[PDB]
């Protein structure tokens, strides 16, 4: 139950329409708190600031996607780079269909600056992005390891590569939807996205 | 024509760039940079309307240390549009790494600058400015192909797409985590995988 467990997602529901409405800045917790339906005491009581609330929205990304990821990175998976193209697929869909996943991305794309009032947002961020590095340079040692990609292959920049690629894209067609058939043409971009991985020199050391 | 305005043009967009990066584009008010720049109100009306004619001009000074090879690289009588295409991006990369100027806008451009319904024209004009980006590396694109540069069957759209997906990402990435990408002794690499899979990749064709 009890005061309730469920306002905590309430009050980030809230969150997301606000912070996608007036953008990260400027959004105060009364905002979010009028918004929700409760009082600022009942926002700090899950959330010590604003920082905490995106930190959140952020993190919920990544559930979706648990399986697939602990999979490629696994040593005893005999597909890794089959999981890789799988998850792949999935962020993607999971982009195009579900409109939650689409705000939160629009919101820590194009809504959410990087001020000196908040480093606690930037450092959030680099070190969700040095997590996610870590994970892919992991994903690409097994399938080397299982020879699906080249035997040299400088895993580091590879994975930067991948990144790199796949983050440029999303953040292209939640600028410009219609000039990306993201959805109809998943194959092609993920795998546009891998092919350069194995058939590029420039990423064997 | 009066310096005396030219001169002071330049001053508001310097203090634009300065109070942009350490505020940010959201929570900046004009008269903000009339007090950083020591000039008055109506002097930046006179010069620019709204916030987002600002933001515009700084995303502007970014195209002109490039125009020359951007252009030829275009061009149908070019002869080599690869290696035009190829040592642009080294030109944007050095710029980058070296240049605090570009480094700064390039920051508010990707971590500073904000698009909501309030101020509209900030996510148009970007997407404005993508669409002629894109419709640039497609025709350098299409004349790499015409030259046998690249493969024949390519298709110049996706293939464009991709690599500004891969050059814009790989900025961010760097502005994030300078001390990841060693983006100035590696340069060449970077530039190159983004061009191998234009080249090399198969999903790229047809
Ligand atoms: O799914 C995510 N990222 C995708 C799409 O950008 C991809 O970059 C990725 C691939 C493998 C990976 N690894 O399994 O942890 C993590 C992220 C985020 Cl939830 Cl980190
Ligand atoms: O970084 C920039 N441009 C990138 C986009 O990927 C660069 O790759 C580029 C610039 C111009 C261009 N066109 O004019 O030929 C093509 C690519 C500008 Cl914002 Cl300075």
């Amino acid at each position: 139950k009890e005061e309730a467990q469920e306002t905590r997602a309430q009050i980030i529901e809230a969150a997301e329409r606000a912070f996608y409405k007036r953008g990260v800045a400027r959004t105060t917790l009364a905002d979010i708190a009028e918004l929700a339906g409760v009082t600022r005491g009942a926002i700090y009581w899950h959330f010590n600031n604003k920082a905490e609330l995106v930190q959140a929205l952020l993190d919920s990304l990544h559930e979706t996607h648990d399986h697939l990821a602990r999979a490629s990175e696994s040593e005893d998976e005999v597909d890794p780079l089959g999981c890789m193209r799988k998850l792949l697929l999935q962020v993607f869909n999971e982009l195009v269909l579900d409109a939650r996943t689409r705000r939160i991305n629009e919101i820590l794309h194009h809504k959410c600056e990087f001020t000196d009032d908040m480093c606690e947002i930037r450092q959030q961020r680099q070190s969700a992005v040095l997590d996610c590095h870590k994970g892919i340079t992991l994903a690409l040692a097994n399938a080397v390891r299982r020879g699906q990609l080249p035997g040299e292959l400088d895993a580091e920049r590879a994975a930067v590569a991948m990144f790199a690629y796949v983050d440029g894209l999303i953040r292209r067609w939640l600028l410009l939807p219609d000039s990306v058939d993201l959805l109809g043409d998943v194959e092609k971009w993920v795998d546009t996205g891998l092919d350069m991985l194995r058939l590029s020199p420039a990423l064997r050391k």
